């Protein structure tokens, strides 16, 4: 019989995350030629370096058990209504959205569209977008996204150094109506730069020397609407570059500040149908003048043509940034909101919010209450005679106001906003019996309105593309979202190998709480004490993440793997001035790292010196001693990656760890890799001193077309004091008051609930398990495909880690098929691609997760010894190397009905692998070598 | 300027739901040669109907609004935990089913599969499902889902009559084990059939005489496991067909009843996976023996090959009975459960329940309390002394159990239950202080099990096919899923203008409730205090429904049209029957009437006498008033539809009724086409007595691949109180003592919310506007097509109501292409089929709703044009008629590939309109002159 633990399957999740079951696991491990998970893994993983006994992070739980449990969490979150603004506000997603894109897993399972012939769908969405951003900021460059306003204003006044034709301006300016969490963030940024930042009123900057760029936003953080033309003028005539923050919703019926004069405009797209979250994951615009499209951080869409000539979109961007991603899912969230209302829509809801205020505003001031400001949006700011008393009374009402006011109380009406609750302020500003009706104040203040300026009120055509007005039918726009989501190859479909990136399963259980109305719908700013279920999730996160890592302190803010390494490299350095030792500026970064390394070091301020790796990727014990007795006292701190960019369980790393705190060094171990390690090691028992993990790579939060997830770091004890804080939002016991490095407290707090489910319902076992089934996998596949490919950096016995790389240079040597021929022929097998020439030019990375059965591995095996047979026939002299499938890959469906003309047959080109679930690629190839249609 | 009412759009749904916006409509309009749309409707509709003003049901709201306040409203359920049993328990329902096939509008937004070229993805499932139901029942022959087990019971009596070779034998047994709203659905049925029904224990069957069938539960309504193999084997030597009700999870470890002699096996398949939803939408499985495939009721999904000879699936069946569809998307559910637990799972998940129930009747035994039963699988029959103790210790737990059991308590476990529950129910029935451990009963139990007899578990091997063994994974279950869905299409690809068939718009905001904990997870037999919020929404729904039908109430019972129409036909039979007038038993019904009516009217046990239609399918006055003449005193009723089936407002509507109720004949108006009135006229205001809605047709409930969707009832006030009731329910001035219709009070009662959504969103002018939308659109395709197809059955200035009939007799007379061919051709436009010849033969009929835009209906015109274009060229000679694009539609991408001896190109057979958002049939033509593969 069974016992009724058995019966009762905890761990039931583990065999649904996990692709292989149990006799497919023991055919791999006979094929591998091992006994068991554990005996490969402890082949594979130095001895020691291995932990006996997986971190205890708990007993797993079942999906319907976790979700309860999540639940009763976050009912402790109160849902007050919030006007506190300060950038974020109560939005109204569309149903339809929610339903056919954020709650769909053929929206939010691809990847960075690193294929662009598998991803036009996405491609037209974040077009779209950015032809939204040129819309309503009047400049000629708009980016794919940003982080957040906050890293935005950041990445303006570094690209403000940049574009600068001024020589010793080293001095920044920021106006003093400027969203606070902007300021910290910026103040940050610039102190790890080095540039000097100026705090005061618009136009004192021009008192001031040396400014060589300006932040300005165009509506004040208490809601005073700037006109700023004549100083923007000013400034330009002396060379100081201008960039402006602007609302996104704010753009809809103001004046866009590229036609005042603005270099580049930047702001929050989270208006735009995107829920707070608690500060959670949101999408920035930013747009330039066309002169400075050199020096614009981040990705851009283009317009570019086929190997056929058709018309096609791809990624163009890589602008001296750590930015390698965008926030990819939230932005075509804007852009599908933004097509869904049209320019009508949107118009109707800005004048909607305007008009509100208008009546607030007028009934306040007929009721005798002041108004610090005549000009004004969607932001009021009532001088309150009695300030402890009326928020008392909106307390009791359960309405937010922004508090942080002195001898004022702050309203910022929204898109959710009603009559009933213009009624309900007029009772909590006012008290009872004030009498006053909407319709008469509506009615005077539709005929007499000047809150706006008349230069600073919008009159020019926007949205005017046909895309932003033909699917305001909820029929017409799920047809369209539909044939956007046909286009693209997602997880639903197929396995996404791709190296160095973690293309895990993304359960609908984990997925399910982020679209929570007590999740999303809360205000980063909120008082902390209706924020209790956050409080405690955050605070389960944390302790499970300490004993995954064997750190002793976790921190949530970075909201980006480089945001990660950034806050990293600054806890490191604070530490070193702690102690006054802030002569120590360099950071060892081996030969074999990732680029985002050294871009992170480079920020924070830190000279970079690269150590030579001896061969297979290993760095040298000898050349790092050197380096690091060269470096001597001014050694910083180290960068290294376990396992290594190679995939390689490297059997020095205890040593390295030893070379590097012999000389004061702190050890950052970059959380790659983390994938391969949980449940089998961990950084901190290895003895790195802080590390960043990715959840969106190992604890399963998904990539929604782009990789900007969750970037929180684990540190030691000693350097737990100097992780980022908050200056807005204080808790006791979980945030610091160190500077920001994130618009929010705990930067994307509402995709946090993914990580904590997915380690709820997997537990420690589950988590080992998973990684060792990883490592199982690619081991498998590295022993299925060594006769057709070499495998390169193999570890112990000829085994790889959890990355099989491929060696294709003989191949293109003897035959002249690259590793582009191969990625793009297996488009036409029905696979995405694997990563191509990262670590070394001429090879492809498979990672392939636990989350792959044995049958999907099985069929990329089969397609990619199709290949080589394909490679053997151009050898032959079958196929010319001009005219054969693999250099004429992908194959698109328009070739199909027209002339054909090649050697091969039609089948072979497009069906090598069968006609069933057959995956049409919208393009051909795309050479390469930004305007909506 | 604008007002505040315009700036906060109330209405805002109106414009979402309705396809073409304003500027399109006044196109249409100039098209069709109307003013606006009153003057077109005006014009249409006869003016002794017309609605002055329409139905006041209320202002519009907006999506938000309509959600929160039903949200407000189903707050007023009580999530009682129930263990009450009677053929509904509490599921888990999968949250990669959930997401990735319940809230996803390509599994729920396609009718039936008139087409299965475009269906073989739903026809998979289907096709598991009937796979399921044949392992669980061990019988030849499956059907593809009934609508619920109590009606699943009627027809397998009604199939026991239709099978059995015993002439004077009209006596129908049911055991008294049987759950009592089966027994009240049984003797409905029975009364109108004329059977009679003996109620008593099974084994007294064989006293009784002239029985020509039997019904008996495989397991007791209080939990008793029956052995009936001896009886069966005595009933089957007396040629008497055994019928046995049976779960689906009690099948898993119970051995099957076909096995044990059972001519016929029925039951419900809500436990796998698919929600109580206080009685709503559930699938009912349907086995027989291979000798009665003739006469088993409904449709099955059969394995039939192309015109190429490729293996493609199709629903073969129509037996005399009148269902019409299956509850196609619950069906699924139940089958994508099965495939994604696996035999394994299933096994797991029923024992555990067996086992729990095992834990809690030792512990209540071992403290003293007795059984009624000894053998049982998840349901106990404790005898508690004090009984009203017990239940209110069981309410202060917020624990519902069986309370109609005489000296007893009823506890049901189910797939949710866990050992914390076990140790409330021990709370709650023994008190505190009871000392009992679970792990001490599950040793003594697993060890001692006695449960079940040696005779009744199953031995045999369930699922082996390997659909049920592959797809465990979360990752592969979700890809199956995607693959199934990718061969079907769906109105999220393309508009599908089936004709007598609303294919408009399921809005997500409408979608949502449905899923909502608050109303699915209620047991339809729960205290109706816990239900108030149940209460208020159907309350209100009725209101707006007799508002908007011009009747005095309305009944929410019936799960089906042919089922609101069987109930209506009932209620005129009961107001007959109590005013002395028994003997009134004609129903007259035009020659032009759907093929469901007559089925109905012999159901209900009526003579149907056919009257002729003069022409245009206008029923002709003199022989209504002949016929009605010759019936007299015995003419029950009449049923027609307004407007009638050819889709054209007769003039005479209202004299039809004055002749049948100058002879005291109720008047029964069909409301098939209810779509073209909402608004404009209501049947109540005509004249008729008694009607049935289709509100899966006209109030937005989505086909979920078929149409069982709410059949609900509008009477006048003189047949209100023969409505059907319910015996289990009793609820006050919403419920009334009739003999049910359905297995619960109010039917499908979580797909209302979708009505009452749409209604609360629209208002009275937007449902009128999107009645006169439709007809504006049906008139301008039938203005578009009349130079190439003749428009058949116009109105005044001939014009159409809402339907546009196609006459292509004369295209294939001289030409030779049928309608069949344009239907298949179609489908290479990508384009759903109209209805072929459902009125007439040789004629498509192709209906438009208010929800498409002038866009689509621009696209299917142009691809109209396009096939009269190609058969002009067939008739010229170009091609022949045996090879041409038209009779060798659909084509499929493996033609491509393979040699092409077409006269006609390539891309002329497979991209006739654009290459772009190309949706592909699976297979060719199936000819049609049923084991999952």
């Amino acid at each position: 019989t069974q016992t009724l633990s058995q019966l009762e399957n905890s761990g039931a999740f583990i065999e649904r995350h996990i692709g292989p079951d149990a006799a497919q696991q023991q055919e791999m491990l006979n094929a591998v030629g091992a006994q068991s998970l554990n005996a490969l893994t402890g082949q594979i993983v130095p001895k020691d370096i291995q932990l006996a006994t997986p971190p205890q992070v708990g007993a797993p739980a079942t999906e319907y058990a976790a979700l309860a449990e999540l639940k009763a969490i976050a009912s402790r979150n109160k849902r007050f209504t919030s006007y506190i603004g300060m950038g974020y506000t109560a939005v109204q997603l569309p149903p339809v959205i929610l339903r056919n894109m954020l709650e769909n897993p053929g929206w939010y399972t691809a990847y960075t569209p690193y294929q662009p012939e598998v991803s036009q769908g996405r491609l037209e969405a974040l077009l779209n977008f950015q032809q939204v951003t040129l819309d309503l900021t009047g400049l000629d460059m708009a980016s794919a996204s940003l982080l957040d306003e906050a890293t935005a204003a950041a990445e303006a006044m570094a690209m403000a150094k940049r574009v600068s034709k001024l020589k010793n301006a080293n001095r920044f300016f920021v106006a003093s109506d400027v969203h606070p969490q902007t300021l910290d963030v910026v103040r940050t940024r610039a102190e790890t730069f080095g540039f000097e930042v100026i705090v005061d009123d618009a136009q004192k900057v021009l008192d001031h020397q040396d400014v060589f760029g300006v932040l300005l936003q165009q509506v004040g953080t208490t809601g005073e609407i700037h006109d700023y033309t004549a100083l923007i003028s000013e400034l330009k005539s002396r060379k100081i570059v201008v960039s402006v923050a602007a609302d996104i919703m704010a753009l809809v019926l103001l004046t866009a500040p590229g036609k005042q004069g603005a270099d580049i405009v930047f702001g929050s797209a989270q208006r735009f149908g995107v829920p707070m979250g608690y500060g959670g994951p949101h999408a920035a615009f930013f747009a330039a003048k066309d002169e400075y499209k050199r020096s614009m951080p981040g990705r851009i869409i283009g317009v570019s043509k086929d190997a056929a000539g058709n018309t096609a979109l791809r990624m163009a961007m890589q602008a001296n940034s750590n930015i390698c991603t965008s926030q990819v899912l939230l932005a075509n969230i804007a852009s599908l909101y933004a097509v869904y209302h049209g320019p009508v829509g949107l118009k109707r809801i800005a004048n909607r919010i305007h008009r509100l205020t208008d009546i607030l505003a007028a009934g306040l001031q007929q009721k005798g209450l002041k108004l610090r400001h005549a000009h004004y949006f969607d932001t009021l700011c009532v001088e309150v005679a009695d300030k402890a008393g009326v928020l008392t009374r909106a307390e009791a009402a359960e309405i937010n106001l922004r508090s942080d006011i002195l001898n004022a109380v702050g309203i910022t009406l929204d898109e959710t906003t009603t009559r009933e609750n213009v009624m309900q302020l007029f009772n909590v500003l006012l008290g009872d019996n004030h009498g006053l009706d909407i319709d008469t104040l509506d009615k005077d203040v539709a005929h007499d309105s000047r809150s706006i300026q008349p230069a600073m009120l919008r009159d020019d055509e926007i949205l005017t593309h046909p895309v932003f007005n033909r699917y305001h039918s909820e029929t017409e726009m799920m047809r369209y979202m539909h044939s956007l989501e046909r286009k693209d190859l997602a997880l639903n479909q197929a396995m996404i190998p791709l190296g160095s990136c973690t293309m895990k399963l993304n359960a609908a259980a984990e997925m399910i709480p982020i679209t929570w109305p007590e999740f999303a719908e809360l205000h980063p700013f909120c008082p902390p004490e209706q924020a209790e279920g956050y409080q405690q999730m955050i605070a389960q996160l944390a302790d499970w993440l300490v004993k995954l890592t064997g750190y002793d302190a976790v921190c949530m803010q970075p909201n980006s793997g480089a945001q990660g390494e950034y806050a990293g490299l600054l806890a490191i350095r604070h530490y070193h001035e702690s102690r006054n030792e802030g002569h120590r500026d360099i950071c060892l970064i081996p030969a074999s790292a990732h680029g985002t390394n050294p871009a992170s070091a480079h920020m924070a301020g830190m000279q970079v010196v690269v150590v030579a790796c001896d061969k297979n990727g290993n760095i040298d014990l000898t050349d790092l001693r050197a380096k690091a007795e060269q470096a001597g006292d001014n050694l910083s701190c180290i960068m290294v990656t376990y396992p290594s960019t190679h995939g390689v369980y490297e059997e020095t790393i205890r040593e390295v760890c030893e070379v590097v705190h012999q000389f004061g060094g702190q050890v950052y171990l970059d959380g790659a890799n983390m994938n391969a390690q949980v449940g089998i090691t961990s950084p901190g028992f290895i003895g790195a001193d802080v590390s960043h993990l990715n959840l969106h790579k190992t604890f399963c939060i998904p990539h929604g077309g782009g990789g900007p997830g969750m970037g929180p770091i684990g540190v030691k004890a000693h350097l737990a004091p100097f992780v980022p804080g908050h200056s807005v939002v204080q808790i006791e016991g979980m945030l610091t008051r160190q500077g920001a490095v994130s618009a929010a407290p705990f930067g994307s707090a509402s995709i946090l609930p993914i990580s904590w489910m997915y380690i709820r319902m997997m537990g420690a076992e589950g988590l080992k398990k998973a990684s060792q089934v990883a490592i199982l996998n690619a081991n498998y596949i590295a022993s299925r495909l060594q006769d057709a490919f070499p495998v390169l950096y193999t570890g112990r016995d000829g085994r790889v880690a959890h990355e099989c790389i491929l060696d294709i240079r003989p191949l293109k040597e003897e035959t002249g098929i690259s590793e582009l021929d191969i990625a793009k022929r297996l488009i036409d097998y029905g696979f995405h691609a694997p990563t191509m020439s990262f670590p070394v030019a001429g090879t492809l990375m498979v990672e392939p997760t636990e989350s792959e059965s044995k049958v999907e591995l099985d069929r990329f095996i089969d397609a990619m010894l199709a290949i080589r047979a394909e490679i053997d026939q151009v050898k032959a002299g079958v196929w010319p190397l001009e005219d054969n499938p693999l250099v004429n890959a992908p194959h698109i469906q328009s070739e199909l009905v027209a002339e054909w003309a090649h050697p091969y047959s039609r089948e072979v080109a497009v069906f090598p692998a069968g006609v069933a679930d057959k995956y049409w690629p919208t393009v051909k190839r795309l050479d390469d070598v930004c305007s909506c249609v």
